[PDB]
């Protein structure tokens, strides 16, 4: 049937829900910085990974594409932002993240909140994102809700 998934970025908080249950939170003050990577199997919904990559920081980017080469294409792919997640995301993995479908991926920018859902080998599901609007501040919350296709059989 469907999987009814909801995704949150934002500058303090990120969490994901599949199916009204949350499968990822992260609201700790000083931790968990970065691109948060949730990966479901795409005909029941269980996680089969859960990564976060503080991609403010150099070589977590590198250790993002090494991860998400390895993801099978029918897989459910989520991306949410914690506070920064674009200083060293650099063009290697942004050329990942365009390959995907992801708009807001390539394009992210300084302390921008972004939420993504799609099927690895593609169609992108849903995406949302907030342009920080000045150095000193972050994008505003974004809470994408998406319903994902499941597959059978
Ligand atoms: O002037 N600067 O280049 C500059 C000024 C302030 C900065 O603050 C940092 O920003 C990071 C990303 O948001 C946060 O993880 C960190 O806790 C801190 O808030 C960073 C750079």
């Amino acid at each position: 049937r469907v999987l009814d998934v909801e995704v949150y970025s934002s500058r303090s908080k990120v969490y994901v829900a599949v199916d009204g249950t949350t499968v990822l939170e992260d609201e700790a003050r000083e931790q968990g910085r970065g691109i948060h990577v949730i990966v479901l199997n795409q005909a029941t919904g269980h996680v089969m990974a859960k990564r976060v990559f503080d991609t403010y920081s150099p070589h977590e980017d590198e250790a993002m594409v090494l991860f998400l080469n390895m993801v099978a294409p029918g897989r459910v792919l989520i991306c949410t932002v914690k506070d920064e997640g674009s200083f060293h995301l650099k063009d290697t993995a942004k050329a990942l993240l365009r390959s995907l479908g992801s708009q807001a991926g390539p394009a992210l920018g300084w302390r921008d909140t972004w939420a993504f859902v799609g099927r690895k080998g593609g169609p992108v599901f849903g995406e949302k994102h907030s342009k920080s609007p000045a150095l000193s501040s972050w994008g505003d919350p974004v809470l994408l809700k998406t319903d994902v296709p499941l597959s059978s059989a």
